[PDB]
């Protein structure tokens, strides 16, 4: 069985950077992580410092 | 990195209500809930005594 | 088995009563009404005196 | 012909609400004003006092 | 208020199969399941030994 | 012209079991049945006293 | 309140045709109806002597 | 960089007409209109005297 | 068993005749054509002498 | 690189038949053959002379 | 009340940075730019020297 | 007439240099090759040694 979180990366360089962010931080709480699906992508302007691309995904784990 | 959970709020009142009802239940688990988005939107007829309106949000929250 | 119809009720007041409309029209005609889905929502302001929100919905009942 | 603005209205008080702050700020600065459909809808938590319900709605005018 | 949990399950039989592998996963580790909601099929070949049909749902349960 | 009519199927043993059940009712009232298109698919699980397959047809018959 | 039948209108000529085609029959057999939307269009070949172009539409009533 | 504006043509004659009665709109109105997507069809019966097909257009031009 | 090829055809006359030209080319090239299904329409405005309509279909053919 | 093929498979028994149907027809002609994703499901009626289940499926394949 | 414009972005290098090339012309032209929504990637090949990268992106600004 | 071939691309660095990818394999096997449309992106992480980024196209071809 798998199971999915819905998780949005964050990056102030790109969009597959942004999808890494998230990758990451569901490989580190989650063991066997195995694919991800991009599921929306935004770019955050007005209350950060920086352009902040965002990337979203459904990232899978086998139970 | 935000994550977003799947809730459905009811009420006898209003669609507004439903949805203010799952992002209370939210708030009462979860720090750092930072926004919610309407995903559905429904009526329990058969099965309640009084209709009632639910509304399904995914509701995010700063990890 | 369950049938839909779909039906779009109107409301001088709320999305919530627009709702509301359609499903009482459902079941002054219909026997075991049991859920009803909204799958659409919109405002009239041209052709009308007062504006006018419209709420369509599959109203579901068991045959 | 008729052409459409994409507008986000907020409210402290409904989806309704909301709504009906897009179609004002349109009336405001167009004329022919006809109808509204409504195309999201979200609440903003963390950013501000108070929740805060927003409906966005494709404006349709009358050219 | 009722919270989704979104599984993948798998059958080397059938989709229906699948979707009861998702199911029996949440019941084993859930209260109040209510209902399920299927919202993709697929089909694994190239690296199962045999074809082995997948159902992916969102799994409601009543908090 | 083809009308459709959007009916709900259950089985206690499959989807396609649940799509027959559908059919089948709409061939019990109507002339000229020529398709079904499977629109939705689910799983009853809390109110029945046993899992119940679901699956949402638009019928189709010629008029 | 409004209510939709879901129509396939055909016609050996034109898309355009084929929607005024479910329309006629709507008409036919309703009174008010007010307007239609296409939800759908394709093209018969291969069971019909000449290619029949084919228009679904919502036709709206008010009741 | 292109931009898009979101219009309805109206024609008494056919689906194709009325997206060109919406090009001609904003080609009266705009320079270097370079091409149109079509994303929705239908037709008003109550309101008209005669049958009157749209087509809504998101009109690309170059800035 | 059905097979699908996805072709956009092109018109300076209408939508109708845009999906004719990519069906004359499918069965140009291809035994057993039985049907179409519309999946897209716009106009090329900017690379063309003429207004060009274009229809994409999925046309289906019988393996 | 991955490439997909769009296949309806059909049988007389159930929708995991047919998807078994379409990818059967995929492996007799293509090599290296590695998922496929189901798309669209419906049911034969006016036309044969058994109820026929069909499952269409984007194959994939390693090129 | 917030409003959206629709620009597709281009770039020799990355959809990143197409995204990038909207939202400068965006702030270029408005004040109060506060996010983007990507609703589109694609490239161009055929009329261009250099593949192009597209981004097509939602801009909102508050008003 | 075009055509679109469904291919997806992949890579170790980014989702632009997997559309590449694709775009590429396209270009060695077909000629006209004029477009492409991104129509879905993930990332491979069980089954390889580096995560690896794909993008799925629509790649378009001129007949
Ligand atoms: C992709 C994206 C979508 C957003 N959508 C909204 C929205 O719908 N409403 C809102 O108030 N703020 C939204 N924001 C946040 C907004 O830019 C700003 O930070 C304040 O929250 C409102 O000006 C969004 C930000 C991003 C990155
Ligand atoms: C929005 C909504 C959707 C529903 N959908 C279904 C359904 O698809 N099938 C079902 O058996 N009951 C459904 N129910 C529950 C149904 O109304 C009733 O309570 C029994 O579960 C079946 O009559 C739904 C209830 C709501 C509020
Ligand atoms: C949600 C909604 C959608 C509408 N869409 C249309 C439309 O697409 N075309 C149209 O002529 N009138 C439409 N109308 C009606 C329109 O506002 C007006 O009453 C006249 O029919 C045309 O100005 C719509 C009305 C509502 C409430
Ligand atoms: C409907 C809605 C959607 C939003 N989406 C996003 C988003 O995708 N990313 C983001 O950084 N902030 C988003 N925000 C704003 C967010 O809640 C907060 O104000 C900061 O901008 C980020 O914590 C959104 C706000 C609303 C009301
Ligand atoms: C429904 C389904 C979808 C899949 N999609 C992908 C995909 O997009 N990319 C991929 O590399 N592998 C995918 N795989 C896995 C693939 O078949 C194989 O196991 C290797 O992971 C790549 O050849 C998928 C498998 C299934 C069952
Ligand atoms: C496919 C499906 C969808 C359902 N959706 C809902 C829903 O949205 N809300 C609800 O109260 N009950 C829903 N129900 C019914 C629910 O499981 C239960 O019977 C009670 O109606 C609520 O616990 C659904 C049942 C099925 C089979
Ligand atoms: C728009 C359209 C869609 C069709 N889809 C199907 C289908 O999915 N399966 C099928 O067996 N026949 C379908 N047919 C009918 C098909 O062309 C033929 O008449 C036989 O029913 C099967 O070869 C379709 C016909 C049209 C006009
Ligand atoms: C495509 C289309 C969609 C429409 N949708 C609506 C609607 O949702 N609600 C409405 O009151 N009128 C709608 N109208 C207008 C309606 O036919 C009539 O002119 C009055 O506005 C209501 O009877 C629509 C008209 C067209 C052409
Ligand atoms: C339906 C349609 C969609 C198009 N979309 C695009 C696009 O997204 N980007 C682009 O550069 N050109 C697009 N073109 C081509 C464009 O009008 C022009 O010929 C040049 O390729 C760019 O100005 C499109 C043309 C048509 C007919
Ligand atoms: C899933 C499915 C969809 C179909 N859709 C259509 C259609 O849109 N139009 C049509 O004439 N026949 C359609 N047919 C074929 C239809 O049932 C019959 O065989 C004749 O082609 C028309 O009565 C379809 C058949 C199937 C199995
Ligand atoms: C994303 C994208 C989509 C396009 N779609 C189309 C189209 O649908 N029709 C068309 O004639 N040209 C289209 N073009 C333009 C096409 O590649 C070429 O420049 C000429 O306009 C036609 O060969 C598109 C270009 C891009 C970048
Ligand atoms: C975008 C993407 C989607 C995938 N989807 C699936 C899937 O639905 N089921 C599956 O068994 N493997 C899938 N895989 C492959 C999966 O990660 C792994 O390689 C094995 O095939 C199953 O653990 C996918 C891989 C990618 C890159
Ligand atoms: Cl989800
Ligand atoms: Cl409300
Ligand atoms: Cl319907
Ligand atoms: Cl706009
Ligand atoms: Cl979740
Ligand atoms: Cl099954
Ligand atoms: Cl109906
Ligand atoms: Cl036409
Ligand atoms: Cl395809
Ligand atoms: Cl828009
Ligand atoms: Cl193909
Ligand atoms: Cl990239
Ligand atoms: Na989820
Ligand atoms: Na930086
Ligand atoms: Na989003
Ligand atoms: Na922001
Ligand atoms: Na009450
Ligand atoms: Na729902
Ligand atoms: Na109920
Ligand atoms: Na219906
Ligand atoms: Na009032
Ligand atoms: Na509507
Ligand atoms: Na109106
Ligand atoms: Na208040
Ligand atoms: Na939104
Ligand atoms: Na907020
Ligand atoms: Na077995
Ligand atoms: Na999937
Ligand atoms: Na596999
Ligand atoms: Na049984
Ligand atoms: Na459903
Ligand atoms: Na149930
Ligand atoms: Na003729
Ligand atoms: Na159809
Ligand atoms: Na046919
Ligand atoms: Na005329
Ligand atoms: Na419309
Ligand atoms: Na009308
Ligand atoms: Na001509
Ligand atoms: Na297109
Ligand atoms: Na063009
Ligand atoms: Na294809
Ligand atoms: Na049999
Ligand atoms: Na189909
Ligand atoms: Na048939
Ligand atoms: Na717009
Ligand atoms: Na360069
Ligand atoms: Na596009
Ligand atoms: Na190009
Ligand atoms: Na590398
Ligand atoms: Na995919
Ligand atoms: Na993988």
């Amino acid at each position: 069985v798998f199971k999915k979180v819905l998780l949005t990366g964050t990056s102030e360089e790109s969009f597959t950077a942004a999808a890494d962010d998230a990758i990451d931080r569901a490989e580190d709480t989650l063991d066997n992580v195995v694919w991800a699906e991009v599921v929306d992508q935004g770019v955050a302007i007005g209350a950060v410092e920086e352009r902040t691309y965002q990337t979203e995904v459904q990232v899978a784990f086998e139970l």
